């Protein structure tokens, strides 16, 4: 038992390790999405930049959870980072829809982690999740919903004009 | 009778109280419109910002009339602020049409107030209305008419592309 | 169901709408109080400025809750904003006592909203209330209590000297 | 009953008074440790500076809890501040071990206070503890653990060279 | 015997330890007084600030004596810091009267310490006391006397107006 | 076939995808190493910072190869990123030895990729590898060798003093 460990349940430690993997996975999905939009036959530079930004953020989230694990005297155990479900993301709209679905999955995991912390009477962990993650997640989900709505209203994915203009006027 | 009161008719005092309520109502309508455009399934940020600006302006108008009432030795009596007629404003174009109709209603009230002031030989009140309100109202009505025209010509409300581009290029 | 909605109970959505109305009501009460102190037969300019500041803050609170409602995929429903209970607020002391009572009522509502969020296992909503509102409310209530105490000790409301000096030395 | 008091349980009020005493005690322990390292036959200036910093911080914590007690309408009751268990702290390593043990005791108290606040449905108090204290405490405990580890690995307490170099390279 | 110790009598060493405790006690009394004036039913912010300043100064005095003890090769022995005689300090005037009495008690102790140093032919200790403490103490006592006089002349403690205005015009 | 593709062999495209995976793996190994040194029972902050820097660099390498793949009209196919061989890295020295071995493995892969490019008469790819990667790799390997030598000469891993001082004087 770590000399620093206090009020830190085994289950919480395990759940933090799983959340580290999921954040890294989410980083990987966004990395794949980013370079899809970098292909010469897709060529939406600001969609590419947008997803690369999300990729780096998810990596930073994982790093912050790795720091938390050590702060509380838990031990980090890393797992393979699974390749994303798609190699080809179809269109700007489809990628935004996929991002939205991903972010709600990550959100569900965070909410389950918060519930566990509550159940184990770990107010430090509850506070960590609420402060660093919950509102960020809500904001990301709202932003992706907004983007999906605008793309649909503009006539995406069938209108390549719509995705081009959105890339310029919203993501640029 | 207030020690400051001079040449200030009872009817004028009453009409000022009614105009305070109407300006507050107009503030409320614009507040409702603003956050409609903030919904994830509408997602026109500059339409939202535009109407929030109008909301605050209408609130400032009411405050300035409350100051006038006290300046002249009248007594402010506040009434309930009625909820707007709609919860869902339909489209950018429809909201601009509704705004236009509202502003002409407020204008009619201001013009009736000015007529009353004229009828009661209250040149201070005539000057107050002419200086603070009449030209502002004419400008707002012209601007909203301009916006309605551009949205219609662009193909709104059926073209979600039209409302998107207008949001970016005129309201942004 | 909104594409963004997640872990957001119907009851929470409804309670947020009620809190929006109450914050707007509180804005209205403070607006009425402010211009009472602007009357020529009251003439306490810093009491007027103090309450106008509270009015605007309460309006900002409502706007922030309207943003939250949209962030979570809820739908804003606005209700009439009731006129305050008084047109004449009596004295600086009486207005401060009324403000204190109002702020504790708003606080009770916020605490009930937080309890609901807890009961519905909505840590994002718990965090929103705790972070934006609870400590602000506690501080406001403490400040109003302080002001009431000083006014009473100075000899208010019977001493117009007391309210004059307080206006200058505390609120100025 | 204080005019400001709301949702503030008697037990919470009492627990805050006890935490004020414990923070003051912790301040006192660190003050004693600091000047031990200031002795001519110990003479580790940065160990002295390190503990004096912790002493002042603990004093500030107590002051902030005294402010909270008044904010909520509780009444501060102060108790004697007990002298620390030791007059002679032995070595840098032993003092760091003692600091670590102290900080975990203070942490346990804070966690029990948070549990009480939760049990009494006092979200303002839960938020106060989580925001001002829990993460600070976790960070302090991690830092002290780090310091203990480095001192042990370097060969402390038997190596006066180890404590000298640590004083220079980590605490300086 | 410390390698640095020279011309430093056992009795002087003991008296320094007692003065350290008394300065810490005085710090504690002023801390209690400060937060009394922070209560919502007292609410004199500058009385609160004034006493908090005295609290910190007394703490600094103790720290400087702890440094002296080590400088001369004496050994610090800390004792419990007794809670102050009152939890409720009554009024601004009564607190200033209590402060005055406290400062004269601390002064008497300092003068007895100086007499001891003289009796033990310790000119370094005589100089330390004269330079760091005696004139500071005389100035504090004169200031508190001045404050008591002004509060009494203004009509304190019965005039809450007097204490309010003094808080603003002298302590602010 | 991509409209941009020219002189880009299928085998080269495949080898680039494998190198992307290996760079990401190397990023992951360094990430694991970094937070090992962040544990409270290891507590070498500059070893932690050093490996985190290498992690980010390897990620940037992968991103640059993903850009190259698109530049040449190849198609990125991502694979799982395998967890590192160790969860516990033992000591600073052992981690530096592991880093050295890893970097020579990555170097061997880069050299095989360069040989393939040469065999397929792809001077653009030869130039890309030589310019972005080969000299960087040689420098990293030399640096890690230097670090291993200094740690061994200082008495690592048995001397915790050696690893502490190296952390301060070389990595700090
Ligand atoms: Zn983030
Ligand atoms: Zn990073
Ligand atoms: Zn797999
Ligand atoms: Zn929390
Ligand atoms: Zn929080
Ligand atoms: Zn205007
Ligand atoms: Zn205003
Ligand atoms: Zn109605
Ligand atoms: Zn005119
Ligand atoms: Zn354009
Ligand atoms: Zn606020
Ligand atoms: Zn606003
Ligand atoms: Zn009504
Ligand atoms: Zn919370
Ligand atoms: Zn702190
Ligand atoms: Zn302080
Ligand atoms: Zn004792
Ligand atoms: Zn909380
Ligand atoms: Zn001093
Ligand atoms: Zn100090
Ligand atoms: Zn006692
Ligand atoms: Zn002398
Ligand atoms: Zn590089
Ligand atoms: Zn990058
Ligand atoms: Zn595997
Ligand atoms: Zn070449
Ligand atoms: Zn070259």
């Amino acid at each position: 038992t770590s000399q620093v460990r206090q009020n830190y349940h085994q289950d919480s430690e395990a759940a933090i390790n799983r959340q580290i993997n999921l954040d890294l996975y989410a980083s990987y999905v966004y990395l794949s999405m980013s370079y899809y939009f970098d292909r010469d036959d897709v060529a939406l530079k600001n969609f590419a930049k947008y997803f690369l930004h999300q990729s780096h953020e998810e990596r930073e989230h994982a790093e912050k959870l790795m720091k938390l694990q050590n702060q509380r005297g838990g031990r980090i155990f890393l797992q393979d980072i699974q390749k994303p479900d798609c190699d080809d993301w179809e269109s700007g709209l489809n990628a935004m829809e996929c991002a939205l679905h991903l972010d709600k999955n990550v959100n569900q995991s965070l909410l389950e982690l918060h519930k566990l912390a509550t159940d184990k009477n770990d107010p430090h962990l509850c506070d960590f999740i609420e402060t660093h993650y919950l509102n960020e997640q809500v904001k990301a989900i709202k932003e992706l919903g907004d983007h999906v709505t605008n793309l649909r209203k503009m006539g995406a994915p069938e209108s390549g004009l719509a995705e081009y203009l959105f890339d310029k006027h919203t993501l640029g």
